[PDB]
């Protein structure tokens, strides 16, 4: 994630702004722990968040919503912002997928709790 404005903070659960460093660390975090962090046997990224959202409090519970698909280019292939902007009708069968990273406010430390997907 590039670095920016500190993210709009509120109290107790909040959708954030996919602008939002506080979800574009997550986003790029889920991903890259998700798919990144499995062997690339097809291509795939999150394609299109649907939401994101996180919990403030003494617990902080990130959620991002996420559609995958097998992408068209690369992670080294030109066109990132076309691919999947292609990658979304391409979607036969929607592939839906819910992360969720608990956030330890305590220790400013974080890990995914949970990850579960479809297939695409």
């Amino acid at each position: 994630s590039s670095p920016g404005k500190p993210p709009r903070l509120v109290g107790g659960p909040m959708d954030a702004s996919v602008e939002e460093e506080g979800v574009r660390r997550a986003l790029d975090f889920a991903v890259g722990e998700y798919n990144k962090a499995s062997n690339d046997m097809y291509h795939s990224r999150a394609l299109q968040v649907v939401r994101a959202r996180k919990q403030i409090g003494a617990g902080v519970n990130y959620f991002l919503d996420v559609e995958l698909g097998r992408t068209t280019c690369t992670k080294t292939q030109p066109n990132l912002d076309n691919c999947p902007f292609h990658d979304q009708p391409h979607l036969k069968r929607k592939a839906f997928c819910s992360f969720q990273i608990y956030a330890v406010p305590w220790q400013g430390t974080m890990t995914l709790s949970k990850s579960t997907c479809q297939d695409a």
